[PDB]
């Protein structure tokens, strides 16, 4: 569609500047959820595509040039050569930014000057000062309002270099050669284009300050002299020094971090471990060793965790009372150098000391930072930009309908490197319409001979006469994101009849009757919608549609069956591909005598060219109960109330510290007029009294900012503990339904990210949302106590920021999620076209697919423009609200001169010009919190989900309980979900003493129910005697301890074969050493490299299935029950290990009871008696004689269908 026309380009400089062609966005931002359909498109200077030609340009153009002048191209040479004009001119802002900020405090210190010769009749005065107040708020307003347009400008810079390095990273990839994609991975390249060049937004920022930073820091000293001279170098010293510490500092965060990552690792794969193998985990009653496991997993990793949050909090306690300790010793220089403090002077300091700390320890350092990220970035894209590309395919020559094709001297070789041929004699014709059957198992050689048309494997030198179009099916089906408008079409024009008869003839009513829509079904990620035979029959029906010259077929018969295969030989490779190259691979040997002319080849080696004749014959809102129950687990509420305590003591000492050299300035004001206009004698101020109150006022700001930093980190961190411990224990004890309803995915984020947010970042945030907050609650406090009047304005600004609050996140949020979901396209797109780039390349298809890669990023460019804007068009009216409130304290302190003295002016005023910056970090940081506070409502609903019966009760059975064996069932009626499906309908059985049956069903429909009633982990709803006890009575431990069970799947724990075998190490070692030579696998885990501490690899990737149901025996062996369970029904399980195990246990348990459940009737058959079960019916229960002679007998009726005989 015309979508709405960036209204950036009808807006106006003034609508620019305060975002206002926005508004109507907004409106429906809170009307309904907002869409893709209600987007902007990008400006057309910002399309994808412009962006990576001239990109292209400019790189092509520098790498002529290093070719030209012999060195090694780079990257940065053209990148800075495409956009240092449109930077340099942004420039120009950012250095009159930089003079507002600097001189801002100057007018500020006039105003104060005024205040402190004041003169009631001094009308003059009155007028200079009020000037003054008015270029102190022009200059704000050149810092709230204006700064804006020039942050979204830079941030549009950095997008449009992201943008045009991505359209330069598909553009090389969908060149790449052969063999340079041999040596990468696709997961390299999506990375580059995912993570290694989103550096690129980020790095523009803050680039100018590269300049701006040691410039106007040098400013901000001359200034700083020009008040307080020499004393001021005391202040920076410091300041200086704040530099590399902190710096040193983050090395060893850095390396406490990793150490948490390696703990966190192992932690998460026994979760996996534990989640995935759940259901043996239960069944085996092994909760307790994963249990203690992970809680020593999670002791040392929340160890770790909470050194590294200690170190954090130092830091960031640092970061806050680093102000004071920079005034402080300032200014004891400066007193104790013989000097007399003014108020002027002192505020006039302590703001230029603000700006300054706050640009070189916030913005320089971050500069430093992405503009190392963003050289490695492009280090790293240079280095695949310069990869070696495919041979440009050459102009075709004339090739005047001829049919001279003759292959000569083939020389194709896979890997260049390898001194060994990969082919050497291959040369045959191809002939118009005719067959050539390509022969080679699992792909021998197929490689070769199908991109023996070209393909990749071209000769180095020469060229062989290969006319028409290519066609190129490969083994691997592939569907690029779309609709099947979209791959049916691929550049082909629309052509309805002959779509039509393929459609109909071909029969793809398939396709309609399964897809809900037809062929206009939007295909789903990654295609998973459809199916691997609607890839390949919609690839066979893209050749055919293209009806190209050379069909290259990689066996796209293997997902058709022979009917569809024989249908397409007909209606294609006969009538279409009559006259046309038809190069088909095929198997499976009915098309091989299906067709006339065969080739098979072996290594460069031919093997026959003959036909059959030959005799080959082969999100929302989180309520306050969220918070309250996240931070109850943290501590005692005397401990928060401490807390609070310690915060607001922490932000009134910060205050009282600044006060205190308000209040000396105005006391030394009035001894200068007692010893001036009074007593001659020249009074001097007690220096020991106000320093030491100085010195302490400071000391405790920094003890009660470290302490509460401390507090709060440490109380956190400890609710995040609670919350996990609680939140395993639970799972813990989970019944079995849970982990089936939810899947094992969503469970293992739960644990991996919530936790992990909760214990990185939730805390970080937490901490430095309270200290902003405390810190502007600070500022208007200080502005209200100075003028009360300002209350009256306050209550009606505060009123309009909490309800554009509201109408600011209503949209934001959708325009982020938006942002998120139009992200993932690009990479999917990426991903397909280096998945199938072989048949991209045999279409000519290169710039079809480059169009839809610049769709794809011009959508997610929509959104990124729509989120920057956003963002920009809140900063502006919160900015706007400050400097209303600047505005506001300077302009009332001159009005209400009469009641009020220099000090308080200058400490007002001072706070009011750190107002802006301090709010709009808190706003950000307090939708952050809100926003990761999803994970906490996660966690806690976690923490509560309903558990099954208790494990152990306070009440025991004997310890000697299977003492007889006989286990029975008393009309038990299994039921998963109360109302829902019926599995077992009164169930009644009679199993002997001592006596080994087994029991036959229907492809599992009560087969692994019977085994979930024995073992009660999904809770049958049956009244049970197993031995003239209630199986309620025996918990649910010391009844699965007793309750013997071979899995259809056998799995594999991490960790010792000791701890597998036997992890609560309940039998002696001998017993093991004994047990397991006697199913002689001694010597086989003795011929491990690790002996019997053998590293466990990834649950026995290594391992054989056989050792698999070998281990599996040996437990059940050690764990020496009277009953034993054989769940023997997988299919693809190793017959010579079968045998094996059987034999085992017949001979090992032998006078044990066992419950056989299989699906094959031989492993039965050998039991004394089988009780034929299904759908809940006892179907037979008599002698074997009379299940043979019964012809209604089921197990006769199965005996009869597979045709055994005794
Ligand atoms: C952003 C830029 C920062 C620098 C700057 O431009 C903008 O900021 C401006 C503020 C100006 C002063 C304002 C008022 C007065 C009072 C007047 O006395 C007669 C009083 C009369 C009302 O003014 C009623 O009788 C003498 C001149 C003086 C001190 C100005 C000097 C020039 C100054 C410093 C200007 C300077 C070039
Ligand atoms: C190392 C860091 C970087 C650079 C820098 O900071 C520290 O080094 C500082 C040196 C300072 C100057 C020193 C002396 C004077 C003379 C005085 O007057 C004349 C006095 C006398 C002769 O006549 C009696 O009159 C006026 C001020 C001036 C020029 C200083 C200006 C600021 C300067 C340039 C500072 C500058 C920002
Ligand atoms: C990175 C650094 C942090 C702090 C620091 O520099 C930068 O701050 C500076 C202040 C310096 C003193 C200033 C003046 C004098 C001159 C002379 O005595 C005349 C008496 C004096 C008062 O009457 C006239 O100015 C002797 C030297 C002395 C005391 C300096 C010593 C070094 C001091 C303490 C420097 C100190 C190391
Ligand atoms: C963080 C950084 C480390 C600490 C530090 O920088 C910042 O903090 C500064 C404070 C300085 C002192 C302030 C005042 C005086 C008084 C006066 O003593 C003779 C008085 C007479 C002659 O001047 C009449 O004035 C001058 C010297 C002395 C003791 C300073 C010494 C250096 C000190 C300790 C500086 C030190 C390097
Ligand atoms: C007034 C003047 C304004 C400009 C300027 O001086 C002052 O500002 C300086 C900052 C310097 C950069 C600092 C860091 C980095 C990152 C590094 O990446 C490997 C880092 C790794 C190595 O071990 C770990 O440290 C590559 C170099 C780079 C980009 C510097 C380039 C030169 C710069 C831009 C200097 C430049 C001359
Ligand atoms: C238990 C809690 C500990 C913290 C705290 O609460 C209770 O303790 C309170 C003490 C209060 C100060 C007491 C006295 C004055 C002096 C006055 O100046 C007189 C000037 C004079 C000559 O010029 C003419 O009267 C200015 C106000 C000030 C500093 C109070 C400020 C608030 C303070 C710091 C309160 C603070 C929040
Ligand atoms: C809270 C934490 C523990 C201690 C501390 O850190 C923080 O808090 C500060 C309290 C300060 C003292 C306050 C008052 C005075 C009185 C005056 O001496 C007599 C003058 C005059 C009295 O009436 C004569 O009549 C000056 C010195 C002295 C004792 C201060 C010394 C430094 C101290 C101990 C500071 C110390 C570093
Ligand atoms: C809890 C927090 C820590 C402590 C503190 O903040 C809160 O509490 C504040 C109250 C302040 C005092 C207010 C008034 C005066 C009177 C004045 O005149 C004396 C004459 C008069 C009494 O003797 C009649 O004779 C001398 C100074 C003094 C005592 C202030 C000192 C600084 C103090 C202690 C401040 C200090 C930072
Ligand atoms: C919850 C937290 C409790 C502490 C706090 O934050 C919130 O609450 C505020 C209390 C404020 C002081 C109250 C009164 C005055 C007196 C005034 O002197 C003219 C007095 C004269 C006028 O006619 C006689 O009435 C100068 C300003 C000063 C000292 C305030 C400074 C800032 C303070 C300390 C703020 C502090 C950070
Ligand atoms: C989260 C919070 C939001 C706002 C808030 O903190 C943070 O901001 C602080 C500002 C404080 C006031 C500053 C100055 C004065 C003037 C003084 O004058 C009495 C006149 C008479 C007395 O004898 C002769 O002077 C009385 C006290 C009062 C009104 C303070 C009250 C507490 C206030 C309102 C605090 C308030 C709780
Ligand atoms: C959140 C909490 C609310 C309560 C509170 O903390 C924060 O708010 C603070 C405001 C402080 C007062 C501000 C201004 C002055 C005026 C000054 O001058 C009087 C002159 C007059 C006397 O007679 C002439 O006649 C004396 C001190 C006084 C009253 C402060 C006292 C402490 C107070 C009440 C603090 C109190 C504990
Ligand atoms: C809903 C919001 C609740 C908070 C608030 O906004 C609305 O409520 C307002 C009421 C205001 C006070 C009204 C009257 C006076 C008297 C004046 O003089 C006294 C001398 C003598 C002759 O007037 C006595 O009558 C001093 C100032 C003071 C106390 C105001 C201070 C600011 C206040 C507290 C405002 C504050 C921001
Ligand atoms: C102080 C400074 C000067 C003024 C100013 O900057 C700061 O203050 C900002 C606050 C903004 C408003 C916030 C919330 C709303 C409510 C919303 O109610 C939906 C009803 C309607 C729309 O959907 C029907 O559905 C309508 C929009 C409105 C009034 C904003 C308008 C622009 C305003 C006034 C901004 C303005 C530039
Ligand atoms: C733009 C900036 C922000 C807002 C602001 O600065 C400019 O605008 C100023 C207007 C001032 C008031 C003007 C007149 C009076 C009347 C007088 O008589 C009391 C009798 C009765 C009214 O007749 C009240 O009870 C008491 C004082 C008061 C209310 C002023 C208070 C301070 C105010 C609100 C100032 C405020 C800080
Ligand atoms: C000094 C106040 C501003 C700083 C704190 C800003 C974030 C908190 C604002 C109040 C809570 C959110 C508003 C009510 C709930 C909602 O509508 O989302």
């Amino acid at each position: 569609q015309e979508v709405k026309p960036n209204p950036l380009q009808d807006a106006n400089l003034c609508s620019r500047v305060f975002f206002w062609w926005l508004n109507p966005l907004f409106k429906i931002g809170h009307k309904r959820r907002l869409e893709e359909d209600d987007m902007y498109s990008v400006l057309p200077e910002d399309r994808s595509q412009h962006l990576g030609e001239e990109l292209q340009g400019f790189w092509d153009k520098e790498v002529l040039r290093a070719e030209n002048d012999a060195q090694k191209p780079s990257l940065t040479r053209a990148i800075i050569k495409c956009y240092w004009k449109s930077y340099l001119v942004l420039g120009i802002f950012t250095l009159i930014e930089e003079s507002a900020k600097v001189i801002q405090p100057i007018f500020l210190g006039k105003i104060i000057n005024y205040f402190e010769n004041y003169d009631p009749m001094d009308s003059v005065a009155l007028n200079t000062a009020y000037a003054y107040a008015t270029v102190l708020t022009f200059c704000t307003l050149i810092l709230a309002i204006l700064h804006h347009l020039y942050f979204y400008h830079v941030q549009c810079a950095g997008m449009r270099l992201r943008v045009a390095m991505c359209h330069m990273i598909y553009r090389k990839a969908l060149r790449l050669s052969n063999m340079a994609m041999g040596k990468t991975t696709t997961g390299q390249i999506v990375n580059l284009l995912s993570n290694d060049v989103n550096k690129f937004d980020q790095v523009t920022v803050f680039l100018h300050f590269l300049w701006a930073g040691p410039l106007q820091a040098i400013a901000v000293t001359a200034l700083l002299w020009m008040e307080i001279g020499i004393s001021c170098l005391a202040g920076m010293a410091v300041l200086i020094i704040l530099l590399p510490l902190q710096s040193c500092f983050g090395k060893l965060f850095s390396s406490l971090r990793s150490k948490t990552a390696t703990f966190t690792d192992a932690r998460i794969r026994t979760m996996n471990e534990v989640i995935t193998g759940i259901r043996i985990i239960k069944m085996y009653a092994w909760e307790k060793s994963f249990s203690n496991l992970i809680t020593n997993l999670r002791k040392k990793e929340i160890s770790k965790i909470l050194r590294s949050s200690c170190l954090r909090g130092m830091n960031l306690a640092s970061f806050f009372s680093a102000s004071k300790i920079i005034v402080f010793v300032t200014f004891t220089t400066y007193v104790l150098l013989g000097s007399v403090i003014t108020a002027s002077r002192v505020f006039v300091a302590v703001t230029l000391y603000g700006a300054v700390r706050l640009t070189v320890t916030l913005f320089f350092p971050s500069a430093i930072e992405r503009v190392s990220e963003a050289i490695v970035s492009i280090r790293r894209i240079q280095t695949f930009l310069l990869l070696d590309e495919i041979s440009q395919r050459n102009r075709q020559l004339p090739s005047d309908g001829k049919k001279m094709v003759h292959v000569q001297d083939f020389t194709a070789f896979w890997d260049k490197a390898s001194e060994t041929p990969t082919l050497q004699g291959l040369s045959f014709t191809v002939r118009p319409g005719e067959l050539l059957a390509v022969v080679g198992p699992v792909g021998a050689g197929k490689s070769s001979l199908l991109s023996a048309v070209l393909g990749e494997l071209a000769p180095s030198h020469g060229l062989v006469s290969v006319h028409g179009r290519i066609a190129y099916v490969s083994q691997q089906p592939w569907v690029f994101s779309g609709t099947l408008r979209s791959n049916i079409l691929f550049g082909k024009k629309y052509e309805k009849e002959r779509y039509e008869k393929v459609i109909k003839a071909c029969a793809l009513k398939k396709d309609l009757q399964l897809l809900e829509d037809g062929d206009l079904t939007v295909i789903g990620d990654r295609g998973t919608t459809l199916s691997g035979g609607q890839k390949a029959r919609v690839n066979l029906a893209r050749a055919v549609y293209q009806d190209a010259d050379i069909y290259l077929l990689d066996d796209p018969l293997s997902a058709v069956d022979a009917e569809v295969s024989r249908h397409l030989f007909e209606l294609c490779i006969c009538q279409i591909l009559h006259e046309k190259i038809t190069i088909l691979v095929t198997h499976q040997l009915q098309y091989l005598k299906a067709a006339s002319q065969i080739l098979i080849l072996k290594d460069g080696k031919m093997v026959q060219k003959g036909t059959y004749t030959e005799f080959l014959k082969s999100e929302g809102k989180v309520g306050f109960q969220a918070y309250k129950n996240y931070f109850r687990a943290g501590a005692h509420w005397i401990v928060f109330i401490f807390l609070i305590l310690l915060n607001t003591a922490a932000q009134v000492a910060y205050v009282l510290q600044d006060w205190w050299l308000s209040y000396w300035a105005n006391k030394q004001s009035m001894l200068n007029v007692t010893v001036n206009g009074g007593g001659n004698v020249t009074e001097k101020l007690d220096l020991n009294w106000y320093l030491g109150i100085y010195s302490g006022l400071t000391v405790a700001t920094v003890l009660f900012g470290i302490a509460r930093s401390l507090l709060v980190f440490y109380v956190l961190v400890n609710s995040s503990q609670t919350l996990h411990n609680k939140m395993f224990e639970s799972i813990l004890k989970a019944p079995v339904l849970f982990f089936d309803r939810n899947p094992i995915g969503r469970i293992l984020n739960r644990f991996s990210k919530d936790i992990g947010h909760l214990d990185d970042l939730l805390p970080l945030t937490f901490l430095d949302f309270i200290q902003t907050l405390l810190q502007v609650v600070g500022v208007v406090s200080v502005a209200v106590a100075v003028i009360p009047w300002i209350a009256i304005p306050l209550v009606p600004l505060g009123i309009i920021f909490i309800f554009l609050r509201r109408y600011f996140l209503e949209t934001s949020r959708d325009v982020k999620r938006l942002e998120s979901t139009t992200r993932s396209p690009v990479f999917s797109h990426l991903s397909s076209s280096l998945q199938g780039l072989w048949t991209i390349r045999a279409y000519k298809a290169e710039e079809r697919c480059q169009e839809l890669f610049d769709a794809h990023q011009d959508l997610h460019s929509e959104a990124w423009f729509l989120f920057l804007t956003t963002s920009r068009w809140f900063a502006v009216r919160l900015d706007a609200i400050c400097a209303m409130f600047v505005i506001i304290v300077a302009f009332g302190s001159l009005i209400l001169a009469k009641t009020l003295d220099a000090g308080q002016v200058g400490l007002a005023l001072s706070y009011a010009l750190t107002l802006m910056g301090m709010f709009q970090w808190c706003v950000r940081q307090s939708a952050e919190v809100e926003n990761m506070m999803i994970s906490v409502e996660r966690v806690i609903e976690y923490t509560d989900l309903e558990k099954e019966a208790p494990w152990e009760y306070q009440k025991r059975p004997p310890p000697a309980w299977p003492h007889e064996g006989v286990i029975i069932f008393d009309n038990v009626n299994f039921m998963y979900s109360p109302g829902g499906p019926l599995v077992l309908k009164h169930l009644t059985a009679l199993i002997k003493s001592q006596e080994k049956v087994g029991i036959v069903g229907r492809t599992g429909a009560g087969k692994s129910s019977l085994i979930s009633a024995l073992f009660r982990l999904s809770e049958p709803e049956g009244k049970i005697w197993i031995d003239k006890i209630l199986t309620t009575e025996i918990g649910l431990h010391d009844l699965r301890k007793k309750m013997s069970i071979i899995p259809q799947e056998p799995v594999l724990f991490t960790g010792t074969m000791r701890k597998n075998l036997d992890p609560f190490n309940e039998h002696t070692d001998e017993e093991l050493w004994n047990a397991l030579q006697e199913v002689q696998l001694k010597e086989t885990i003795e011929d491990l490299p690790g002996k019997m501490d053998t590293e466990l690899a990834e649950s026995g990737s290594n391992f054989s299935v056989g050792q698999r149901q070998l281990v599996c025996l040996a437990r059940a062996i050690l764990r020496k029950n009277q009953i034993l369970i054989i769940d023997e029904a997988t299919a693809n399980v190793d017959p010579r290990t079968d045998e094996l195990i059987q034999k085992k246990i017949r001979e090992k348990f032998a006078h044990c009871t066992v419950l056989t459940i299989a699906h094959r009737l031989n492993t039965i058959i050998d039991s004394d008696k089988i009780m034929v079960l299904d759908s809940g019916r006892l179907k037979e229960y008599d002698e074997p004689y009379v299940l043979l002679q019964n012809k209604e007998s089921l197990f006769y009726k199965m005996v009869q269908q597979l045709g055994k005989a005794e």
